[PDB]
């Protein structure tokens, strides 16, 4: 009488309608509910989250050491949001955002809200509230570790309460979560932090997500002695949208924002479509050069080439 696939399939269809969709997954996979995203501004890493980009009305946070490409990917998540005419929110608790540099990656400063709260309740609150106006497209909190409690920034933490953070962030998360998803908002929390200690607040940031980044620093890009910028690597520990697990890299140089070239070069690569032969880069005969900087250039030189790369790859693969 059992047929394992027939009792499986049986299991996580319940298992899904008791938790929701993606509460279970085999993963290989191949989700096809397109949702609507937030593209993360680089192709790799909009590929591994396996849907396009961020998820809209969620709670998405992202993690990593300091320098590590967290805000620039958020920063670019913003700007692509603000191109489908999408209001951004950025709930400052660290003033280290540098307008200019945000100006350079597509973001409309001018048009961006900013608050600096004074508390931490104040800040995931001010953010509730932002939230739950339906009118955000996107959400950003810089700092999860800077939302320190009233009761510690007056001074009055005489080791009368601990632990108070956390709750801070697992209330605050219990009632946004929902406006959330209802609003469409998608939520970054920047998690600039310090196995899973979590700076304090990433514990209840931990469960309430539905997609969290791992931002880490790999490499620094070179030509040859002089240095360009630097490759981050993301891994998407967890998905509950898509297969968990997988993973992107890409070059972000210095005072620039994610570079779109490497992201072509790097895919175009593996997926085929450009040779590599030693240290060169061939497309369908056309030479790109010696070096992957070389070849970069290349690219932004010859906006033609590329811009159809881009179109192959986007092909191979939902554009």
């Amino acid at each position: 009488a059992p047929d394992r696939e027939k009792a499986l399939e049986l299991a996580m269809a319940q298992i899904d309608k008791n938790f929701g969709k993606g509460s279970v997954m085999r993963l290989g996979e191949e989700v096809r509910q397109p949702i609507s995203v937030i593209p993360t501004g680089s192709i790799s890493l909009d590929v591994a989250l396996g849907i396009g980009g961020l998820p809209r009305g969620r709670v998405i946070e992202i993690y990593g050491p300091e320098s590590s490409g967290k805000t620039t990917v958020a920063l670019h998540a913003v700007a692509n949001a603000q191109a489908a005419g999408g209001i951004a929110a950025f709930i400052d608790a660290e003033h280290a955002l540098d307008p200019e540099y945000a100006k350079k990656l597509g973001v409309d400063t001018d048009s961006l809200l900013v608050s600096q709260p004074d508390t931490g309740e104040q800040a995931l609150e001010i953010a509730d509230m932002l939230v739950r106006s339906g009118a955000l497209d996107i959400i950003v909190i810089d700092s999860v570790a800077a939302l320190v409690p009233r009761a510690e920034i007056e001074g009055e933490m005489g080791d009368s309460h601990v632990g108070l953070q956390a709750r801070l962030m697992s209330q605050a998360l219990r009632k946004m979560t929902g406006a959330l998803n209802n609003s469409g908002t998608t939520a970054i929390f920047i998690n600039a932090l310090r196995s899973p200690e979590t700076t304090t607040g990433g514990k209840a940031l931990k469960f309430y997500a539905s997609v969290r980044l791992d931002v880490r620093r790999i490499e620094t890009l070179k030509d040859g002695t002089d240095a360009v910028g630097n490759r981050t690597r993301v891994k998407v520990v967890k998905n509950k949208v898509s297969p968990p697990f997988k993973q992107a890299e890409f070059d972000i140089l210095y005072g620039q924002g994610i570079s779109r070239e490497g992201s072509l070069i790097d895919m175009g690569v593996e997926h085929g479509f450009i040779r590599k032969s030693g240290s060169w880069f061939t497309y369908e005969g056309e030479q790109l050069g010696q070096g992957k900087e070389n070849a970069r250039k290349f690219l932004l030189e010859n906006t033609d080439v590329a811009n159809e790369i881009e179109k192959k790859i986007k092909e191979k693969l939902g554009i």
